[PDB]
């Protein structure tokens, strides 16, 4: 319908405006466009699903996401590639890490002080019935 129309692109302006708030934070500056292949050509062969936050804002454009859930298994996969790719006892991967997980944290902490869990809800149950 033409409702369930509207409540997803609600969701989609609500996802434009967390995933901005993530990309001006200086702390985040890595994540925001992907890896250059000619400065790291040993990312795409090790990272099997590279994503950062320009692809965040694609895909949200592109209506790939229909729930928070789907949005946040992307947030989750920026920072299971940043730890998976820089494990090593090294300061400079030290810094990434930590990075990485402060995004991950930022991200839900956002999504549970602001969004009403009754709108996630109506947002599932729309997807199911597809
Ligand atoms: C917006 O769509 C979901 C409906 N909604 C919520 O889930 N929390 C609030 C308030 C509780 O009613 C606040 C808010 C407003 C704008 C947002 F983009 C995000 C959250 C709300 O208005």
């Amino acid at each position: 319908s033409m409702q369930e129309e509207d409540t997803f692109r609600e969701l989609r302006i609500f996802l434009r405006n967390v995933t901005h708030r993530l990309a001006i934070d200086k702390r985040f500056r890595v994540f925001t466009k992907p890896v250059d292949p000619d400065e790291v050509p040993d990312y795409r062969t090790v990272i099997k699903e590279p994503m950062d936050l320009s692809s965040v804002i694609s895909k949200i454009d592109l209506h790939k996401y229909l729930t928070v859930k789907d949005y946040l298994r992307d947030i989750d996969l920026i920072c299971s590639n940043a730890l998976e790719y820089n494990p090593d006892r090294d300061p400079g991967d030290r810094l990434i890490r930590h990075r990485a997980c402060a995004l991950r944290d930022t991200a839900y902490a956002i999504i549970k002080e602001e969004l009403d869990e009754d709108f996630e809800q109506l947002c599932e149950e729309i997807q199911e019935s597809r």
